[PDB]
C-alpha cells in the first residue's frame, strides 16, 4: 500500500465545504490521504489514478447530491468497487445530503443526473456503474442529515477511520 486513504466525491457538492473540514480532521489525526486537482483530470481516469486506488487501504466515498453527474465519480467507484473484491480494501460510505434508496435504485435526483451521463456511453460500461451504485449503496455508513453537528460527525469518521488503520 501506498496510502490509507483514498477520497472520491464530487468536487462541486463538497471540495468548498465539507471535503475540506474532513482533510483538516484527518491530518490533525495523522491519516494519510490522497489529493487530486481539479483542472489537471483527462476525459478517463487512465492509469496513474487507477494505481492510487490500488495503494490505499481505506476508499472513502462521499456521495452527494450530483456524485452521479460525473462520469470521472463514476469510473472511481467501479475501480474502488473492483478493488474491494480483489484487494483487501475496506469502502466507507458518507451519505451527504443523499438517501441510499436513490444511489441503490437510481431514482431521483441522483437517478437525473446517473442518466444525463448514461446518454452515449457504452451499455457494458452503464451497467458496471450501475451495479457498482446498487453494490454501494449496500454498505452501512454515516448519514449527514441524521447528525446534529456536522464537526461532530467529521471527528467520529476521523475516529472511526484511524481506528481501522492501527
Amino acid at each position: 500500500a501506498k496510502h490509507d486513504v483514498f477520497p472520491s466525491f464530487h468536487g462541486a457538492d463538497v471540495r468548498r465545504t465539507f471535503l475540506s473540514h474532513i482533510l483538516e480532521s484527518f491530518r490533525r489525526k495523522g491519516i494519510d490521504t490522497f489529493i487530486d486537482n481539479n483542472i489537471e483530470r483527462s476525459k478517463s481516469i487512465g492509469p496513474e489514478l487507477k494505481e492510487a486506488i490500488k495503494g490505499s487501504k481505506i476508499a472513502i466515498v462521499l456521495l452527494s447530491r450530483k456524485y452521479a453527474s460525473s462520469s470521472w465519480c463514476l469510473d472511481e467507484l467501479a475501480e474502488i468497487m473492483i478493488c474491494r473484491e480483489v484487494l483487501g480494501q475496506i469502502v466507507m460510505t458518507i451519505f451527504y445530503e443523499v438517501d441510499p434508496t436513490d444511489i441503490k435504485k437510481q431514482t431521483g435526483e441522483f437517478g437525473k443526473a446517473f442518466t444525463k451521463t448514461c446518454r452515449g456511453k457504452p451499455k457494458e460500461q452503464v451497467e458496471r456503474w450501475r451495479k457498482a451504485l446498487e453494490d454501494v449503496a449496500t454498505i452501512a455508513g454515516y448519514h449527514s442529515h441524521k447528525w446534529c453537528d456536522e464537526a461532530e460527525m467529521i471527528e467520529k469518521i476521523s475516529t472511526d477511520v484511524s481506528n481501522m488503520l492501527d
